[PDB]
């Protein structure tokens, strides 16, 4: 029944394989019998691991590229600036929010993660200068290559600038030239987001070997610390509405109410999915009884459903917490709000496919000093990443919400 297996929905096939692995873990582990799962179960978990790693490098640089080069044009107008700065701005405070949350429920704290039997110790600092130095990249190919992703990133953003510029000049030959290579960079990261799909259906019997490993060794409380990083991530979500898109609605004279019941079905509609490139056609449906003028919803609503995630902010300030709280690390002011300078520009290159929010987790992790290279910073990665499906369904409807209620804002002074 292999295509049985596929076709059956992956959140209850996720679900599934967690409940079992807790139930292994015990009974076999009770009986004396760890070692066996070390030397058996283990190795199905390494191969979640590794595979997880390998997407990281080829998103990161052709998101980016593809991103930048969509926004970077400065004519707008006047209806494309309101709408700009809101987004920026939203999604600069769903970062803070989540880190309250994170400092108040305190998740993973209670577990010492020492996969090889060492305990994380961070490495020296280097001198500001030359952190800030680093960032340029001698190579651009090297820092490819070599795995570097703070060079990667810098090199990305200038390139996909400077394909605008190409696009817009006189020279035929250059403008042809210029949307080839774009093209095929758009390909790229469009090849990559089907390998996503494919291994997330590997991921219920990666959870199973990554779950009953851990229970035999280090007990039952690390599933009582799952559940509060899950809880965490909902409690946030719920506040991002109601302390910030109805505080807003109410101020500018917009019913709250009348505005959840004109918009009931986008949001479910956008929670099963979890996509908010799909659920952009019904996005348009539900604007247009609502009032909304023809032109000002047929350009902010394309913009808002690639850059406009508030969702995917809070959860990656949330998350990485919970990876330094396990790994018994301390995060200093410099580096907190280096975390709200680094997840806002996650979530714009971050792409509106499903589970494609926990591949640009990545880039906030190696911006604190975590990078993945070190063997305990990858085995807590894959334990958030397991669960990714249960939190991506809350985090997408609060990505469309968002586009929804800023469009209201903007027709509303016109
Ligand atoms: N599923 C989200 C994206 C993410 O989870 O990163 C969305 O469609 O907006
Ligand atoms: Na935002
Ligand atoms: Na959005
Ligand atoms: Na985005």
């Amino acid at each position: 029944l292999y295509r049985k297996y596929i076709e059956y929905p992956v959140l209850q096939k996720i679900l599934i394989g967690l409940i079992l692995g807790a139930i292994v873990g015990l009974i076999l582990g009770h009986y004396g019998y760890a070692h066996a799962v070390h030397t058996y179960v283990k190795p199905f978990g390494d191969l979640f691991v590794r595979l997880l790693k390998m997407l990281v490098m080829p998103i990161v640089f052709a998101s980016l590229v593809v991103g930048a080069a969509s926004i970077s044009p400065a004519r707008l107008g006047r209806v494309g600036v309101k709408i700009v700065v809101y987004y920026l701005l939203t999604s600069a405070f769903a970062v803070t929010l989540g880190i309250i949350m994170a400092r108040l429920f305190n998740p993973g704290a209670g577990i010492h993660l020492a996969v090889g039997g060492q305990q994380f110790q961070p490495h020296q600092a280097p001198p500001l200068v030359h952190i800030l130095l680093d960032i340029v990249p001698t190579n651009p190919f090297g820092a490819l290559a070599n795995g570097q992703v703070l060079p990667t990133i810098f090199f990305a953003i200038i390139l996909g600038i400077a394909i605008t510029y190409l696009m817009n000049s006189e020279n035929e030959k250059v403008r042809k030239s210029a949307e080839t290579l774009l093209d095929a960079i758009n390909g790229l990261a469009e090849a990559m987001y089907k390998i996503v799909n494919g291994v997330m259906q590997y991921a219920p019997i990666g959870v199973f070997a990554l779950i009953a490993h851990v229970m035999a060794h280090q007990g039952v409380h690390v599933v009582g610390e799952l559940a509060k990083v899950t809880a965490a991530v909902y409690v946030g979500l719920t506040l991002q509405i109601l302390l910030v898109y109805f505080v807003l609605l109410k101020i500018y004279g917009i019913d709250p109410i009348s505005f959840i019941k004109h918009a009931k079905d986008a949001m479910l509609t956008a929670f099963v999915t979890s996509s908010s490139s799909g659920t952009l056609p019904v996005t348009m449906r539900v604007a247009k009884e609502m009032g909304i003028s023809e032109g000002i919803y047929s350009f902010t609503l394309p913009l808002g459903a690639t850059i406009n995630m508030d969702g995917t902010a809070l959860y990656q300030g949330v998350a990485t917490f919970f990876i330094a709280n396990a790994l018994g690390s301390h995060l200093t002011v410099g580096q907190q709000l280096t975390i709200v300078l680094t997840a806002v520009l996650a979530s714009i290159g971050t792409a509106g496919v499903p589970g494609a929010g926990a591949i640009m987790l990545a880039m906030v992790l190696h911006s604190v000093g975590l990078p993945l290279t070190d063997p305990n910073v990858a085995a807590a990665y894959a334990c958030i990443l397991g669960i990714d499906a249960i939190l991506d369904r809350g985090r997408t409807m609060v990505n469309v919400t968002g586009d929804l209620t800023g469009t209201a804002i903007v027709a509303k002074t016109e």
